């Protein structure tokens, strides 16, 4: 498609100007894996492979649906660097580099161990880059821990959408629900495991699945409820329960991010305000 190459070329970036060491793995997605790379004056990157996507069609409809991440920028949302073509191969996605990787295995690790205020820091960052992308109309679809990634400044990128998306760790998607295709259904809202759609408003309640991971530094959410049930829990009004060193308010937060009617969750730039102001007490 002509269109979609014009676009793409907004952001080509030629095979000479990209070396990839394919023996340094960094990340593993379904559609590739992730690998060290330099971008050229040389530059520090991450190359998402898209090479498990074999058919001529559905590489252009990935590419379709995620190249306006090119006309993204926030501080708080993960850049394209480039897509890199050549006579061998499904494009590269060339990203910045993360020095932290990801936030779940970031506050999981035991050395790091994170104070609570270092985590509420976390969310505020998530909940602003949430809100620019809101702002934007864009909805994410798979917002959690595992898909934030912290920079070497320790600012924080909400990732794992458009051209990065994919399922980074397959242990949380599952194929029961409705769709019958692997889902995060730990983390996705009441109405869209019921209805399919996804929304800003579900991605509110995905953000209050990501602050409960925050607080608890990593835990997996509803351990002891099988993918079989996890709508019917949802429907007896059972929630996540408060983690043992969550401040009171931020629970609260929590809670109103999974109020059963979409329109009555709070939107990303009130969450922000919310947010701010408890982090402030601190
Ligand atoms: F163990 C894990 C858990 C999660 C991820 C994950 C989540 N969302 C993402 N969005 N884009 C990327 C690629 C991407 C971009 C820059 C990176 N920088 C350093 C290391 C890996 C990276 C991967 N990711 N990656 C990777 C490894």
């Amino acid at each position: 498609n002509p269109e979609l190459v014009q676009a793409v070329q907004h952001v080509v970036i030629g095979p000479s100007s990209l070396i990839v060491h394919f023996n340094e793995v960094i990340g593993r997605g379904h559609f590739g894996c992730v690998y060290h790379g330099t971008l050229l004056k040389k530059i520090h990157c991450a190359v998402k492979s898209l090479n498990r996507i074999t058919d001529i069609g559905e590489v252009s409809q990935f590419l379709t649906e995620g190249i306006i991440m090119k006309d993204f920028s926030h501080p708080n949302v993960l850049s394209l660097l480039g897509i890199c073509l050549r006579s061998e191969g499904s494009p590269l996605v060339v990203l910045p580099y993360m020095k932290h990787g990801d936030l779940r295995n970031f506050i999981r690790n035991e050395t790091h161990n994170p104070t609570v205020k270092d985590l509420i820091g976390f969310g505020l960052q998530v909940a602003k880059g949430m809100k620019y992308l809101a702002s934007k109309k864009f909805v994410h679809r798979d917002l959690a821990a595992r898909n934030c990634m912290l920079d070497e400044k320790f600012t924080v990128k909400v990732a794992d959408f458009g051209l990065a998306r994919d399922m980074y760790d397959k242990e949380y998607y599952s194929v029961h629900n409705k769709t019958g295709a692997k889902l995060p259904v730990k983390w996705m809202a009441l109405e869209s495991l019921q209805t399919q759609k996804f929304t800003t408003k579900s991605d509110v309640w995905s953000f209050g699945v990501l602050l409960w991971e925050l607080m608890t530094r990593g835990a997996p959410p509803y351990p002891d409820v099988n993918t079989f049930d996890i709508t019917v829990y949802l429907l007896q009004g059972r929630r996540l329960l408060q983690p043992e060193y969550c401040p009171d308010p931020l629970y609260e937060v929590m809670l109103k991010c999974w109020h059963p009617k979409a329109e009555m969750r709070p939107s990303f730039s009130e969450l922000v305000s919310r947010i701010s102001a408890i982090f402030s007490t601190f």
